[PDB]
């Protein structure tokens, strides 16, 4: 016996009834094949269930329950244009949705970790199944979500609302609470949610892909030397004291006139050939190039690759002159390959985009929520048209949202060629 009453979000409504409709359509199939198929392929390959990809068999299974149990309904909801279940499922349905981002936070938090500590180490020597701790981590993970969506089980409630005449029965968090706590879970759960679902993932995932992508280098710019040197071994002393002349080594440089303004504007990786150099001739032999430091420092990369190859330090040395100059070229590692840099490169490669799928598809409808919570006052006058933006926002964010409980097979497909490969394998060829 409850109303509301305006004009905007009227068609706006009924124009995205259609769209929501079809977005839970094509995420409920994409995400029924991606993420099925996902588990299969991750606990088959036994060398992948060793380590951290078992825990994308984590986020593929949350996915998978949530597009099983709660997408179907909420399609049923948006036809009917009612809630038309009953209370039980008005309290399944969101503490499902919950329990199964919070698992998705967690586990890409855990993978960022894991895949930082497999990085960390020399001489890693795996054991077989899965590591005891990586389970332990995985009960966790999913106890720690349950119990956080358990608020949703019981704060959502059927309530009747009548609009101009027409009744309408709506599932919602429940206006008034009966404890005091979950009094206090409804006025802070949009900062909760913009806190444990946005902020804590990707401070957690930034953080530690930000050492593992440091350390990577380390270890790439440790292994350029020592091929180029003919050889050598790898591990933490070794690599220590390495890098305790790289350090030097930029230390001199940045203090010598001629080599800081080329090394400043450099990237990382064209640093590292340009250390490179250092350490075979030392300083101030790099500072007779003048005209090929000041073509890396003007970023023109074919040009300073022939000045290069026309020097005497070529002539003397030539396959390592060449591996240099690619590296200057290109800024890539692609001279040096191994199978230790390519794995360092798909490690890299797999973190970024889980994390950067993860974020580019929750922010809209966190800013939605922000936006709305900070700035729309019914009070101010003109309160309808405000409202005709932020609502049509948050239904562009709900639907993006929504795409990543497909997103994680589709984005591992196109990134890593092992997955690839693997998908291929179980689809098309069955
Ligand atoms: C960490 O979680 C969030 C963080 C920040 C903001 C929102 C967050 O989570 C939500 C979210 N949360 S909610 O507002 O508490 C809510 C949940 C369920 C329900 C019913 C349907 C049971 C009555 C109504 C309201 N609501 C919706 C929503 N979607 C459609 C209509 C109404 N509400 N979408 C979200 O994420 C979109 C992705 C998604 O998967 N949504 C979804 C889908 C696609 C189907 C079913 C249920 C949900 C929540
Ligand atoms: C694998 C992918 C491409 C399949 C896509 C399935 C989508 C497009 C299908 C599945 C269910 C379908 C909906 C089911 C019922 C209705 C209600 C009707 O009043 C309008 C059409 C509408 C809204 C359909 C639109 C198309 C739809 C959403
Ligand atoms: C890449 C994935 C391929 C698979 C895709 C499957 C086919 C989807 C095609 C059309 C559905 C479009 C539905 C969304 C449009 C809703 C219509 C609408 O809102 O109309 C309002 C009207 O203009 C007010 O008068
Ligand atoms: C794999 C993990 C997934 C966990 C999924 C848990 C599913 C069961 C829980 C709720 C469903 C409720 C069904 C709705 C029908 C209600 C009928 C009823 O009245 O009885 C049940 C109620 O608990 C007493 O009345
Ligand atoms: C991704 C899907 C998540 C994984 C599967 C979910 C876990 C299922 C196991 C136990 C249910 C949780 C046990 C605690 C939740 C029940 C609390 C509750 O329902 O409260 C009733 C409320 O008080 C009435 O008003
Ligand atoms: C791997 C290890 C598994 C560990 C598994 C942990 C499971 C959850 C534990 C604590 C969360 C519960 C904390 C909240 C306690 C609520 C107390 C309560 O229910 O209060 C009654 C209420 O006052 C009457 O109306
Ligand atoms: C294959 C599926 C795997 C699913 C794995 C999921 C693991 C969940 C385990 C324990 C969570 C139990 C949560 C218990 C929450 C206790 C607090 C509570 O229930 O509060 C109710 C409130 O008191 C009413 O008024
Ligand atoms: C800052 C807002 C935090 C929001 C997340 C809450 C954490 C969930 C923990 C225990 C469930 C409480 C169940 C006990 C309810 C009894 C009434
Ligand atoms: C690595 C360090 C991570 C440390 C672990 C962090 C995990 C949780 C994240 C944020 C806490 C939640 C903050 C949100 C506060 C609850 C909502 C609120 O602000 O309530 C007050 C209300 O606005 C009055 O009107
Ligand atoms: C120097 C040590 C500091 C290192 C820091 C690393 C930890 C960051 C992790 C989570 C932060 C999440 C913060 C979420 C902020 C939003 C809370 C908020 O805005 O409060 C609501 C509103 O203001 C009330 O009315
Ligand atoms: C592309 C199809 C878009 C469909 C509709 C929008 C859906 C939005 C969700 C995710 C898109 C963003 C994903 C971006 C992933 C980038 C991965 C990447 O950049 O590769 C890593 C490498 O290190 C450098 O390329
Ligand atoms: C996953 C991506 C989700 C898909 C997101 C696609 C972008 C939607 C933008 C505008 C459509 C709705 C805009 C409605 C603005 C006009 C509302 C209105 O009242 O117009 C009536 C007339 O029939 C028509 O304009
Ligand atoms: C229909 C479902 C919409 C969501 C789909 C998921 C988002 C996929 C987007 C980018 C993945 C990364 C592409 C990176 C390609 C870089 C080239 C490479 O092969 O590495």
């Amino acid at each position: 016996i409850s109303p509301p009453p305006c004009q905007g979000p009227i068609e706006i409504k009924e124009t995205f009834k259609y769209i929501n409709t079809v977005v839970s359509c094509l995420v409920f199939v994409l995400g029924i094949i991606g993420n099925s198929t996902l588990l299969y392929i991750i606990y088959k390959n036994k060398c992948m269930r060793n380590g951290p990809n078992i825990l994308i068999a984590s986020l593929a299974l949350g996915d998978l329950l949530h597009i099983v149990i709660a997408i179907p309904i909420n399609v049923y909801k948006l036809l009917a244009e009612d809630w038309p279940f009953g209370a039980e499922m008005c309290k399944l349905v969101p503490f499902i949705q919950k329990a199964s981002v919070g698992i998705t936070v967690l586990s890409l938090c855990a993978l960022s970790i894991d895949r930082y500590r497999a990085v960390a180490s020399w001489s890693r020597i795996k054991g077989i199944g899965v590591p005891k701790w990586t389970a332990v981590e995985i009960v966790l993970i999913w106890v720690v979500s349950v119990v956080l969506a358990v608020p949703e089980a019981i704060g959502f409630d059927i309530i009747t609302m009548d609009y101009k005449g027409s009744y309408l029965r709506i599932c919602l968090l429940h206006p008034v609470q009966k404890t005091a706590f979950m009094q206090f879970y409804a006025t802070a759960k949009d900062w909760w949610l913009f806190s444990f679902y946005f902020c804590l993932p990707l401070a957690i995932t930034a953080f530690f892909y930000t050492l593992m992508t440091c350390e990577m280098l380390r270890k790439n710019i440790f292994e350029m030397l020592r091929i180029d040197e003919g050889g050598g071994s790898g591990g933490d002393e070794a690599e220590k004291l390495f890098n305790q002349d790289v350090d030097a080594a930029v230390r001199g440089i940045l203090r010598n006139a001629k080599l800081k303004p080329v090394y400043d504007s450099l990237d990382a990786v064209r640093r590292a050939a340009l250390i490179n150099m250092v350490f075979q001739m030392g300083e101030t032999g790099v500072a007779g190039f003048t005209n090929s430091l000041r073509m890396l420092q003007q970023k023109r990369w074919d040009e300073a690759a022939v000045n290069l190859a026309k020097s005497r330090w070529y002539n003397q040395t030539p396959n390592r002159a060449k591996r240099v100059i690619t590296t200057f070229r290109t800024g890539t590692w692609d001279a040096y390959l191994n199978d230790h840099l390519k794995q360092r490169r798909e490690v890299a490669k797999t973190v970024f985009c889980l994390v950067l799928v993860f974020a580019l598809c929750w922010l809209p409808l966190h800013l939605a929520r922000i936006l709305k919570l900070t700035l729309y006052n019914q009070n101010d006058p003109n309160r309808c048209e405000l409202l005709s933006f932020l609502l049509v926002l948050d239904y562009i964010g709900i639907n993006m949202a929504s795409l990543n409980s497909c997103a994680n097979p589709i984005a591992l497909y196109l990134v890593s060629k092992r997955f690839k490969n693997a998908f291929k394998s179980a689809l098309c060829c069955w």
